């Protein structure tokens, strides 16, 4: 019958629909928990680009505080450099030479008994012809027995240029500045 | 006419149904995909999330001895600074004043030239009263034909004068510690 | 009558066809958002493995860099150390001693005031029997009205030892090079 043909057909098509519902219900699930699993991994990689943008700001900041560090080793050790060559040393026993004057306080020393102290005053300059030619220490003067005006004489310039030779000597000692 | 169309729309509705049938599976399989694909992606965050956790406790870390590191620059800047002004230079042509005495080792030179030694030793300590007053070096003496007392006399007080200056130049040296 | 109701199961079908096919579509628009926001998402986390490879080798490379520093942090430190402890300060009161010779400028001052300059030149090597023994400046010499030999000779040995004693100054002088 035509009829009862429609029926059995309802039937097998209903067993479909059935099968279908089940599976489209199915797969509209799946849907939602993938949707659900992407917002979390969305929300992740937000977090993680925030970290990430922050490490990249902050390394960058690192490397120039670097150029700094590196600038400031360089600069430190420019002048240590500078000074090494240029200081004078305590232990060093080879002669050290100054380009400029020199000044101390109480003394100078030379392997450690003092040589030279403060400038002594108290002086009165002596005054006359300075004799910086032959000195002769061991010149002799003959006195005889009965007074000779020449013997005398020769006293006389003896003792003048013995004179003027410690003016020389005087004289010396206060261009340098030993005495006043 | 009941059984019409009663099979030719269940032949319309098998239509549908195959096609529904096909969707269904064709959205099953894209479903699939993308779980591959998420899972894949969801693995990559957890690893991600890994690496950026160690990288932030490493910078932080960096920074930590990125603090240490300018302490240890200002340290050695402060101290190379205090160098620079307090240290006696070779090169300096201005004249530079020591706040102490001085000790060297031979001799003490000027220009190159050495000017003060080592203390002579050996020496006997003269005595009297030094000269420290005026003191005319080109005073001339008289000698005549005869034997004055004046003009000898004059003589002895001169010697006498000039030895007593020595003695003036000789307590000076010995002061300054030129001799012994 | 069974035809009738084969036509109102159609009916009824015919409903639940719709909403497969509206459902079915759904599902298969959602797909497609998905994998648009999928598609990004993957994007962005090979853009954020860049980034964080990037990091991981920047990182190696600070650490590294740090090393370097400490490294340069020491040897400038023990410089400074080293440095500090052997140069002639300016400010220090207490005696320093140099283990050298030294030379200087134009002079050498004590407090300020000049006391060795250069080398005094043009003097003549006096000549003779240096004088380092006694040496009496308060001696007195007699000069009576009538002339006698032995006073005026007395005169001439005390004017020797005189002329001696300067020598010997003078040799002092010349030896620590205060003249030539
Ligand atoms: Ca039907
Ligand atoms: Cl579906």
């Amino acid at each position: 019958q035509g009829a009862y043909d429609a029926q059995v057909k309802n039937d097998e098509q209903d067993v479909e629909l059935a099968d279908h519902d089940a599976r489209i219900a199915a797969n509209t699930k799946a849907i939602n928990i993938l949707e659900v699993r992407l917002t979390t991994a969305e929300g992740k990689i937000v977090v993680l680009r925030s970290d990430v943008d922050y490490l990249l700001d902050e390394v960058i900041d690192i490397q120039a505080h670097l150029v700094t560090v590196d600038q400031r080793l360089d600069g430190v050790e420019s002048d240590v450099s500078d000074i090494k060559s240029d200081y004078v040393s305590k232990t060093v026993t080879e002669s050290q030479s100054l380009a400029s004057p020199l000044d101390v306080k109480t003394s100078y020393s030379v392997d450690g008994i003092q040589v030279v102290g403060a400038r002594q005053t108290g002086w009165t300059a002596a005054t006359g012809t300075p004799l910086l030619g032959s000195f002769n220490a061991n010149q002799s003067y003959t006195v005889g027995t009965t007074y000779t005006q020449s013997e005398v004489a020769a006293l006389a310039t003896g003792l003048e240029q013995a004179r003027q030779r410690i003016l020389a000597l005087e004289t010396a000692l206060r261009l340098h500045g030993l005495i006043d």
